[PDB]
């Protein structure tokens, strides 16, 4: 809707820097609206939905096991690890690790999962394998949220991310069981309050994952819809701004309020 596009362009002037936007029909895959659709933005924690996508994929192939118990040391714990910092002696399962990464953006969990598959380039090779020759993860947490200007490392484009998420959520890549699991994790997202969720009305469904970076980087990928079912995929990204994480949060919630108003 033209109005939401006007509000995205307004968000950019307000925040400074760059804002990327795309709205996609879940069933058709049709692009409804867009802004800087083919430009690169640092992925940030949003990549974790792609990681667990890769992981579930190996489970589906009988190569991985969600119940498999992984162990780690205190040197594995990097910044921000609400869950993993609790289970140093326990260990955690691939499942619980994926649950931590998506529902809590646990950075250490994400690192552990990355190891199970061989790291950044392996995740990228997964992306490349499924038709996404644009998205790329190069580093680990937390260096990947660095978002240096004009650095194509750990970046994606709105359209690239949006269509990849769609393939993961609805395609024939992942079994039904795994497609359900991945969206269950995203619906159980607990660290994305002041974004799309804060504009979402009662009755509406939302499965999402947010991200925060340096240099005012901020992002979110979501599957949302009314009537308790998802029907569109929304992807928002921003970086290069000096505005605080609130003025950024507020601009995302507003973009959200607008996509809902002109549904
Ligand atoms: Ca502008």
């Amino acid at each position: 809707h033209p109005e939401t596009l006007v509000k995205v362009k307004d968000a950019e002037d307000q925040l400074g820097g760059r804002v990327g936007y795309i709205e996609l029909d879940l069933a058709s895959g049709k692009i409804l609206e867009s802004f800087r659709p083919e430009e690169r933005f640092p992925m940030m924690s949003t990549f974790k939905v792609l990681l667990c996508g890769a992981v579930l994929s190996r489970v589906d192939a009988g190569q991985e096991q969600l119940g498999r118990r992984i162990h780690y040391s205190q040197n594995d714990l990097v910044e921000y690890s609400p869950v993993t910092e609790k289970h140093l002696t326990d260990g955690m399962t691939v499942g619980e690790l994926c649950s931590a990464a998506i529902t809590m953006s646990d950075n250490t969990a994400a690192n552990l999962l990355l190891t199970t598959i061989g790291g950044p380039k392996e995740l990228t090779a997964f992306l490349h394998n499924m038709g996404d020759h644009v998205t790329r993860l190069d580093r680990w947490e937390p260096e990947l949220n660095e978002a240096i200007p004009n650095d194509e490392r750990d970046t994606t484009t709105p359209v690239a991310m949006a269509t990849t998420l769609r393939k993961l959520l609805t395609g024939e890549l992942l079994t039904a069981a795994s497609r359900q699991q991945l969206i269950d994790w995203m619906e159980a997202d607990k660290v994305a309050g002041p974004l799309l969720r804060s504009a979402l009305p009662a009755g509406w469904f939302i499965a999402d994952k947010s991200g925060a970076g340096e240099r005012g980087s901020r992002g979110i990928i979501a599957a949302l819809g009314p009537d308790g079912k998802p029907s569109r995929i929304v992807v928002i990204y921003m970086t290069g701004s000096q505005a605080t994480m609130d003025e950024r949060n507020r601009q995302i919630a507003e973009i959200g309020a607008s996509l809902i108003k002109h549904w």
